[PDB]
DNA sequence: CGGGTTTTTGTTAAGGGCTGTATCACTGTTTAAGACAGGCCAGATC
C-alpha cells in the first residue's frame, strides 16, 4: 500500500482502459494498445519496464511461426503456469467486434533483455461458448490434471435479435461455466443450479482445486451481486464433474484488480461500488485449505486526482504491483489524457 | 389553287429609368501523426 505517480514516455497514447498486463519472469508485458497495430510496433505486445517511476514502452517481437493477434480490450487472461503460458480468450477488436479465438503465450526465445514470444492460435470444439468480452478464465487443477474454468461475461445479442437501431446493446451471457482442455482445445458447458443471474467484469480467484468467483456487475438488473461462489471442480477418470457453493462475506464491487502479494494470500482494490461511487477501500483475501476470508485492510491512502476522477482502470504487474490509471481534467490547462500511478503491496 | 383584307407582328435608333447579376478589395497569420533512414553512442562480446 504506497501509492506512487509514474510519468511515461512518448508513446503514452497507446494504453487505453481495457489493457493487459502479462507477466513472464518478473518481466511484464503490456498488451491491447489503442488502435490496430502500428508500423513503429508491428505485433502489439511491449516491454512494460518501469524504473524510477518511468516506464518506456518497448516493441517486442514475436517468433518466426507465432500468429499476429489483434489488440483485445477485455480479454480473459490466465496463467497456466505449468512451460509458463498464457492464455487469452475473446474481447474487443479494435473494430468494436467481438472474437472467440483462443491465443497461447509463450516465450519461444530470450537473450539478455530480449524476449522473443510465441503466440499460438487455439480453436475450440465442441460446445465453444459465444465470443464476448467481460468474461474471466482461470485454470484448475484436480488429480494431476488441469482444465480451465470460464465463467460468463456480456456479449453482444445473436444474429437474431441484433437490431441495426440497437446494434451496439449488449446482454449478459447465460450463467453457465465451461470446462476447456487445452491438450485438445475441447469445450463443455455445465449449467450450476446454483449460479442464476449474468455477471461480467467479476474477480475470479483460483486455488488449485477450485474457483472463487466474487463481485462483478449484472446488467440483467444493473446491480452489484455482493455474493460469492466456490466452483469446486474434481476431474474422474471420465466426465469431470462441478458443483458450486455460496459463501457469505462477499464484496460488492465490479472491475476489482486482483494480484497474489503473498503465497495464497490476495489483494484487491477498487472497481466501482455504485455508479457514482467508485471504491475506495481495499481489501485482503486470505485463502487457504478451503475456507476463503475476505478481509479489510489499511485503506491505502488515495491523492487528490484518485478521489475527484470518476473513472479509473489497471491491472496488476504480477508482484503485487498493481498498475493505474487516471483520465485527468478535461477542461483544464491541457492536462494530458491519462496519468498513470503504481501501487506496491509487498 | 389564288387574293384583298384582317389580326397581329418585326423593324429601325437615343436616351433614360429601372433592375439583376457579376465583380472588387479583402480578411486566415502552423501542420499533427506516422514511416523510415542515418548516425553516433553504448553496451555485449571475443
Amino acid at each position: 500500500m504506497s501509492l506512487q505517480m509514474v510519468t511515461v514516455g512518448h508513446n503514452i497514447a497507446l494504453i487505453q482502459p481495457g489493457f493487459s498486463l502479462m507477466n513472464f519472469d518478473g518481466q511484464v508485458f503490456f498488451f491491447g494498445q489503442k488502435g490496430w497495430p502500428k508500423r513503429s510496433c508491428p505485433t502489439g505486445v511491449f516491454h512494460f519496464d518501469i524504473k524510477q517511476n518511468h516506464l518506456k514502452l518497448k516493441p517486442a517481437i514475436f517468433s518466426k511461426d507465432s500468429c499476429y493477434l489483434p489488440p483485445l480490450r477485455y480479454p480473459a487472461t490466465c496463467s497456466y503456469k505449468g512451460k509458463h503460458q498464457y492464455i487469452i480468450h475473446g474481447g474487443k477488436t479494435p473494430n468494436n467486434e467481438l472474437s472467440d479465438k483462443i491465443y497461447i503465450m509463450s516465450v519461444a526465445c530470450k537473450n539478455n533483455k530480449k524476449v522473443t514470444f510465441r503466440c499460438t492460435e487455439k480453436d475450440l470444439v465442441g460446445d465453444v461458448p459465444e465470443p464476448r468480452y467481460g468474461h474471466s478464465i482461470d485454470v484448475v487443477y484436480s488429480r494431476g490434471k488441469s482444465m480451465g474454468v470460464l465463467f460468463g461475461g456480456r456479449s453482444y445479442m445473436p444474429s437474431t435479435q441484433r437490431t441495426t437501431e440497437k446494434w451496439n446493446s449488449v446482454a449478459d451471457c447465460l450463467p453457465h461455466v465451461f470446462l476447456i482442455d487445452f491438450e485438445f482445445g475441447c469445450a463443455t458447458s455445465y449449467i450450476l443450479p446454483e449460479l442464476q443471474d449474468g455477471l461480467s467484469f467479476h474477480v475470479s480467484i483460483a486455488r488449485n482445486d477450485t474457483v472463487y468467483i466474487l463481485g462483478g456487475h449484472s446488467l440483467a438488473s444493473n446491480i452489484r451481486p455482493a455474493n460469492l461462489y466456490r466452483i469446486r471442480v474434481d476431474l474422474p477418470l471420465g466426465t469431470p464433474a462441478v458443483n458450486c457453493t455460496v459463501l457469505p462475506g462477499g464484496i460488492s464491487v465490479s472491475s476489482a484488480i486482483l494480484t497474489q502479494t503473498n503465497n495464497d494470500e490476495f489483494v484487491i482494490v477498487g472497481g466501482y461500488q455504485l455508479e457514482n461511487q467508485k471504491r475506495m477501500v481495499c481489501s485482503l483475501v486470505s485463502l487457504g485449505d478451503n475456507t476463503i476470508e475476505i478481509s479489510e485492510m489499511e485503506t491505502p491512502d488515495w491523492t487528490s486526482d484518485i478521489k475527484h476522477s470518476k473513472i479509473w482502470f489497471g491491472s496488476n504487474m504480477g508482484n503485487g504491483t498493481i498498475f493505474l490509471g487516471i483520465p485527468g481534467d478535461n477542461k483544464q490547462a491541457m492536462s494530458e489524457a491519462f496519468y498513470f500511478y503504481t501501487l506496491r503491496c509487498s
